[PDB]
């Protein structure tokens, strides 16, 4: 059966940046390496809770470091997850511990 993987680094570092009632913001950083073939921008893709499909965010391929899912119901938990995908093939998916909430936030001194 076919056989050879993406020998790359799949993406660390994913933590939210910012969040707005309106949409959600996520950063994430580049893998230590990059395979042979070469890296082949990114992925990321949400899932709604009362669904069991995930339904897609990027078009192509996410050229920064940076992606945020627009159009999005206020007080709504999303699951965000995103890999890397090279040429030679894919990574295995970042499930970030906690979900990310579609709620405004600022900050609070203290």
């Amino acid at each position: 059966g076919s056989s050879g993987s993406s020998g790359t680094s799949p993406p660390t570092l994913l933590t939210v940046d910012s969040v707005t009632d309106t949409t959600v913001t996520m950063r994430w950083r580049p893998p230590d390496h990059i395979g042979a073939a070469g890296l082949d921008g990114y992925v990321l893709e949400y899932c709604f809770e009362g669904t069991e499909d995930w339904i897609v965010a990027n078009k192509d391929l996410i050229d920064k470091t940076k992606f945020t899912i627009t159009g999005l119901p206020t007080d709504a938990k999303i699951f965000v997850r995103v890999k890397a995908v090279n040429a030679a093939g894919a990574s295995e998916p970042k499930y970030y511990s906690q979900p990310i909430l579609v709620k405004e936030s600022g900050p609070s001194s203290g």
